[PDB]
């Protein structure tokens, strides 16, 4: 099995003990480490932080202690947007420029592969033509990686993609059957099913539906997303089940309705370290004082509330339940967003280093 873990190159700016650098990585924790994110300049792979070259060296240097470990570089992400992807896939010349630059870039810095994190072809302003052009891009990369292995005699560069769970995004952007053939693995973003964009509380990453849910709302859960990607032609061994080490938070309309589905007026208060309303790191929720934690029986995941703040998150138990699920489905492994949102240095939860991700490592 695979345990695929995302590193983020802006976690180095978190305050206090939440600051995360490559030295905070455990080289044995995961099987695959993915560096988020690279960017793009004139259709060519580029860095996004002043110290990326140094961090790349430290990141890929972890393989000196664990030669089984594989690293990948992720291009894209939310802030990157879509326009630069759209322009690069628009012509065969531009794709060739990108593909050649990716090979040189990954080999220069000692990455083992590329993870595609376009959010998303066919959506967020990307035109409908980008669905098939994404398929062509994946084919172009896969073909060029295969050819480069014959000329360098190194292990063939890996190609993965982070892919959405929501059927709207999947059908707008993803020829699942065609891209899954050319991807080494598929990192399913099985989270963000609910959040403070909604008018009622709901869980970030429930495993199953609640009974009150029917129709398209019965698809806003991990099981539905997994079934969709399997049905549409992803081999189970290539489907990697994403799990969140963060939760999504709400401000309740009234402290007098605290249920799942209770009215909410917007995002929860930003966390002291992550400072983004509507999400909290596991280490910001695990040690809430004076709160009430409960499990959503149907959905196999917890929520916690205190006063008018309500958070759906994942804990050790829900991670255990989801690994049991992925093994029953014969999936290829688990993926985690993100290393720096677990209690990576045991500073908050009194559970040791990486309590959530170490749970995955033990159960896989
Ligand atoms: C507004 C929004 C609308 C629709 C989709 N959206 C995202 O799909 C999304 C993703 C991310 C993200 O980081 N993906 C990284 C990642 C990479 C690989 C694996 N797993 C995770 C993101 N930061 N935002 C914006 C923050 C700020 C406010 C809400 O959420 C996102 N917003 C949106
Ligand atoms: C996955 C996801 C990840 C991170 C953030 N996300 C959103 O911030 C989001 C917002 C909305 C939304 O309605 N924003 C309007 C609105 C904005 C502000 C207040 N109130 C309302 C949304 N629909 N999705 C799911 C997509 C998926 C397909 C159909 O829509 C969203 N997903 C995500």
């Amino acid at each position: 099995a695979k345990l695929v873990c995302y590193f983020t190159n802006w976690a180095q700016y978190r305050q206090g003990e939440a600051r995360f650098l490559p030295k905070d990585l455990d080289p044995s924790l995961c099987t695959h480490l993915i560096y988020a994110f690279a960017g793009m300049t004139n259709h060519q792979l580029s860095t996004t932080e002043w110290n990326d070259e140094t961090l790349y060296q430290e990141f890929n240097g972890l393989k000196k202690m664990n030669p089984k470990l594989k690293t990948l570089l992720a291009i894209g992400g939310w802030n990157f947007g879509t326009q630069k992807f759209t322009d690069m896939v628009a012509t065969a010349n531009n794709r060739q420029t990108f593909v050649n630059s990716a090979i040189r870039f990954l080999r220069k810095y000692s990455f083992d592969g590329l993870d595609l994190d376009w959010e998303y072809p066919g959506s967020q302003g990307s035109p409908a033509v980008d669905k098939e052009r994404f398929t062509t891009l994946v084919q172009d990369l896969a073909n060029a990686f295969q050819q480069e292995a014959q000329t360098s005699g190194k292990e063939r560069l890996l190609l993965s993609a982070a892919v959405p769970a929501g059927q709207t995004y999947v059908d707008a952007g993803y020829e699942v059957d065609k891209i899954a053939q050319n991807l080494d693995f598929v990192n399913l973003m099985a989270y963000d099913f609910h959040g403070s964009w909604e008018k009622v509380t709901g869980h970030n990453s429930p495993l199953y539906k609640r009974q009150e849910e029917s129709g398209a709302a019965a698809s806003l859960n991990v099981d539905a997303a997994v079934q969709q990607w399997l049905q549409k032609g992803t081999p189970a061994s290539k489907l990697i089940l994403g799990m969140p080490t963060y939760g999504r938070s709400f401000t309740l309309a009234s402290s007098s309705d605290t249920r799942v589905g209770a009215p909410a007026t917007g995002s929860g208060t930003p966390g002291p370290f992550t400072k983004e309303g509507g999400m909290l790191a596991y280490y910001e929720v695990c040690s809430w004082k004076g709160a009430t934690k409960q499990r959503i029986q149907d959905q196999k995941v917890p929520y916690i509330f205190r006063d008018n703040q309500w958070v759906g998150f994942d804990d050790v138990e829900s991670f255990k339940t989801k690994v049991s699920y992925l093994k029953q489905k014969g999936l290829g492994g688990a993926m985690v967003w993100a290393l720096d949102l677990d209690d990576f240095a045991g500073f908050s939860c009194n559970q040791g280093r990486y309590p959530l991700i170490q749970t995955l490592r033990q159960e896989l």
